[PDB]
């Protein structure tokens, strides 16, 4: 695919037409068709820029339905589970924050192509959370960190990151090692909660219309008219997913109970949830060759939204409500999924575009588009008056992230592929750049909190921030080839 | 030229005397001549070494004329213009830079051979004013900045440098592109006047000798004696200017009349500026096969002041007394572009006897002699209670520097040369690091600042000063061919 | 020797015995023989993890030695002579610091090839005193320093770096550079003794146990678990040191006089001394054959301990007391040293264990191992209240480190050869890399401190740490050929 902008432009169309490698095994939208087939040639610097807002998009997406819907159930899990709450926040932060970079990283290790790009959208992501967003807080709201918590979270991050170095440089992951993974997080988990107890014991239409609606117009004349205009084409976006997402809150009393419109939600998230699943492949699937699934499927949904709504009552939440969130949960994962996978396709179309290395997309684009997410939480959290959370949480998710993305996009993909071993293909010099920069990162934390006796100022932000924007000169450097072997 | 250290020493003086590519077109001394002809080579190093002290006090001359005189006449026209004083004073800044900045660019773009000395000037003082200098003044007294001003001066300075950086990956300087340049800067000053309206509205001849004298024995006696030397070697060139360059000063009550010093300086300030204008070649041409203008000239002078001086009286200035600060202008100005010749001819002698590119002498030397002022003036304006208006003039004065140094350099070379284009050669890598260099300063104060909520501490300042130490370890590693593609 | 690795276990006791190049003394335990001949062989790891552990306690032992005994005596030494924080930090910390390193620079320069190992680890060395340690002391206590003697420090350290530079980029040095280098240490030694002077014109059973208890009940019982655990492990050498280091402590009325233990000091001290400077050669040689020399040691340390002995009270200590506090410190110095070299032995293990350029192991290995004792010094100093004297140590110990250590390995290496010169092989460019970090370490600190204002901060020293931390991944970078120059 790569020589495609090396051919002549009457060419191009039938080479991207005509080989099988220029072609996505996922997503909705062939993004090289458009830019090489739909587009002229002199409007294809605009198209890419085009692209690029529309990548931007797709990253709010990501943002809205993991803070607002998929935490919302699990919210509703955790009253269900009446966990620890800060056992529930460890769990919280994966659910919330990291979620987005757990399914970019699945969706990458599903294809070998893309698969430089996973790491790279990891490490590059601990790069800057650990050095931009981290110092950020220290920069907004000086404070004093927890000892212990922060030893304890520096040293699981530091043993995670070197075990993920030793796996890079064997060049393989086996199943073993995923497992691996998966128990050393599980191990982190019980090893939190066990400390966290050591230290402790020493008209009704009218009000569904209201609800449908994404916006109060009063709350938009309180708002900014340019944040108005920006919360609009976001509020479009919400009502859509408030469309297809139930939410199960518990700190309401009455928990969210919408009797018709979660009757019409039994009808529509399994319809989508068929028509989404794996590109909808399951869905256009006919049964005996007379009947296809979705009809039944709707069918099924409609009896059983008659059969509820009549069989349960507007001013009582039925007992089998906490099931609902369940399905909250399941759809709202899946709508995740599908918009993480287009992000990919669009990053490996601009891959072939511009001949660029997968682990450059990986650390640029992608980490900052996962990790905005967390940006925004963390600067909320720490202007609000609570730093130490969210300093906390800064170390405390990156781990989740690299611990349960590696170990779950490997084993999803050894389970699918029949395949005893994924294969880890370093892309050159650049890659071991980028592992040692976080590691080096790590350790000016290493001396620069216990030396300050845990009381963090500006200083120690605003020299993390140097180090990032040090940190992509290097890479700047090494990727246009001004420094090579 | 360059391959003159490669040659016997019995044949230097011949190679340097018969080669055309080694004779400057400007200046009055020629340097090669004095380092392979008038010294024996055994004497080598101790002349290179004189040549250097000889350049400082070169620069010395740029900022006392651009501080005493040029700046006095620019105030007196202030108070004639009746232009607000904050837009004067930025004026007044940019008058300063010009003289020790635009002047020295303005020489280097005047000959293609010194061309790369030119951008080399520009981008070198902008890593240092941007780190060091301003750095400094938070170091000195920490304060709070201004958000607004700081904000579009910053976005201001980064238009200009992304604009420039795009001509020279172009390679080439259009008449277009310079007067885009001019008008961009006379927008910008628009753009700030209207910006701070819209804020706002929401024996005499005794006498006549101890005015000649330049220091004020009173002032001299606290000042250490060892300064007051300096000082001394300062005064004479200071009396040199008091008796060659009229000063008006608006804030005097008298105007600054000094009716038999001025009548003499109708004489004197016409005879140096022919004497002096284009290295005097006007100077020595006859008209008519019979008489030079010099002669012509002085009678005509003499006559002027004969005519001015019974024409007036001691005790009230002439109603033309403004028109003097012109004069006072004009020769002003063009004494310091001499000066600026001369230190742009020495660098370039340089770079034929130790084989330096042009680039590496533009961003040490000629950046550090430029921008000594800068960081006089800035240093003793935060140390007298004022940081707010240095920190602002830090970033003011640049903006200034490179759009009217590129703007006028390259229309005049237009003019003078009657060629279409400025041809710009890079020379090698290294000055693409430079101006990447400049690039990320800029980011980390688009950050550093904000995060701190404008309130600039003595961290920013270390880190900024750290910062240009890394700067100048990078060009030392690149110049000296350790990295190399 | 490494080829011990890959021969059969049978042979690889039988092999150390007879294979050189593994025989690195100035320890007392042969620790690859203990690891390959005497625990079981199919151990390997055991003898691992708990050499591990007796490098921790050797970690423990400098904790104590600097904390209770070292730093209290030098401090009873400058009260007692009045001297400056300043003038005691430059004599007698330095001595205290720079022994081991002048002995391993004699040592590396008695073999003519490693000349351009121990002078780069001499560099490295300075590199991390003046980086890391400087930026610990700044960090934990922030003071103000005294500007005139660090200035004339600095500038000394700068005129003896220069120096060295040339003598390296000359490739030989003669016996007048030597003596240059004895005379110029021996006039700043006079210079600072003459600039300080100038500024100042202008039952006894019952009482010897319980000195010898370093448990105290009464703070025994209130301790925790992990305290008490750490108190006994502590037990024994805090006991050993107490019967054999004697403190004096100016800050008690009875000045921590305990008659009957300090004239058994006085005998148990010397003979310390003498049978362990050089690792007992003194000790076992005999005086004509007849008479050794602890013989002679001991019966004049008896002698002299009855002279005190024969008054059996301790009441008022007598008026020389403070002659004790210079033996409570000499001992207490070796008791440092020999830990050092302690644990550089494992290191030496660890670098046979794993194969390393000779020159990068020189480099880091063999100046962290140097200047261990130096930092634990200088950071105990500095958490009990005299950053002065610390940081005018932390450039006086160098400077003494760098003349004396080259000028006297010179010397002695002529002497002995019998030879003109010393030829010194640049080995890479890593030695001009270490020159050019020294370089930029120290005119970083020289633009930044007289900047300040003379008030050191937090900043300047997490400055510091950030530059050594990127420099040291810079160069792991380039050693492992990531990075080719």
């Amino acid at each position: 695919c790569r020589a495609v902008c090396s051919l002549n432009t009457s060419d191009r169309c039938d080479f991207v037409k005509r080989n099988p490698d220029c072609h996505s095994e996922g997503g909705y939208l062939d993004y090289l068709k458009g830019i090489f087939c739909y587009f002229p040639p002199n409007l294809l610097p605009l198209a890419i820029t085009l692209y690029v807002f529309w990548l931007l998009y797709l990253f709010l997406i990501l943002g809205v339905t993991a803070a607002k819907f998929f935490c919302p159930n699990l919210s509703a899990i955790s009253t269900s589970l009446k966990l620890s709450h800060n056992v529930a926040g460890v769990t919280f932060l994966a659910f919330g924050n990291g979620a987005p970079d757990i399914f970019s990283a699945l969706v990458a290790f599903s294809d070998p192509r893309t698969a430089g790009l996973a790491i790279g959208a990891l490490f590059g992501a601990g790069v800057l959370v650990t050095t931009v967003v981290a110092g950020g807080i220290t920069i907004l709201r000086p404070f004093m960190a927890a000892s212990r918590p922060f030893l304890r979270d520096i040293t699981f991050y530091m043993v995670a990151v070197f075990l993920t170095f030793t796996a890079l440089y064997l060049g393989r992951i086996t199943l073993v090692w995923a497992l691996g993974y998966l128990g050393l997080y599980v191990f982190y988990v019980v090893t939190v909660i066990i400390c966290t107890w050591v230290y402790q014991r020493q008209t009704t239409g009218q009000i569904l219309l209201q609800a449908l609606n994404p916006l109060d117009y009063r709350k938009w004349r309180t708002q900014s008219i340019s944040c108005k205009l920006l919360k609009v084409a976001k509020l479009p976006v919400e009502f859509l997913l408030l469309l297809t997402v139930p939410v199960v809150d518990p700190d309401k009393d009455d928990r969210n109970w919408k009797r018709p419109l979660n009757c019409l939600q039994l009808v529509i998230s399994p319809l989508v949830l068929v028509l989404t699943l794996q590109s909808g492949v399951y869905g256009i699937y006919e049964i005996g060759g007379l009947l296809p699934v979705w009809a039944v499927v709707v069918i099924v949904g409609t009896a059983l939204a008659s059969v509820t709504f009549f069989a349960t009552s507007n001013s009582e939440p039925p007992r089998l409500h906490w099931l609902f969130a369940f399905l909250g949960f399941l759809t709202s994962a899946l709508w995740i999924n599908a918009a993480a996978t287009e992000v990919v396709n669009i990053l490996r179309s601009l891959g072939v575009v511009f001949r660029l290395s997968n682990t450059v997309l990986g650390l640029t684009l992608l980490a900052w588009g996962n990790s905005i997410g967390d940006a925004f939480s963390d600067f909320t959290l720490a202007r609000q008056g609570y730093p130490r959370m969210a300093f906390s949480a800064c170390f405390g998710g990156i781990i989740f992230n690299i611990l349960v993305g590696v170990g779950l996009g490997c084993l999803l993909q050894i389970v699918r592929s029949h395949a005893s071993e994924v294969k880890l293909e370093p892309d050159g010099l650049l890659v071991w750049v980028l592992a040692s920069a976080l590691g080096l990162s790590l350790v000016f934390s290493l001396v620069s909190v216990p030396l300050q006796c845990f009381q963090l100022s500006k200083a120690y932000g605003l020299c993390l921030l140097l180090f990032y924007i040090c940190f992509i000169v290097v890479v700047l450097l090494t990727e246009f080839g001004v420094i090579h072997l």
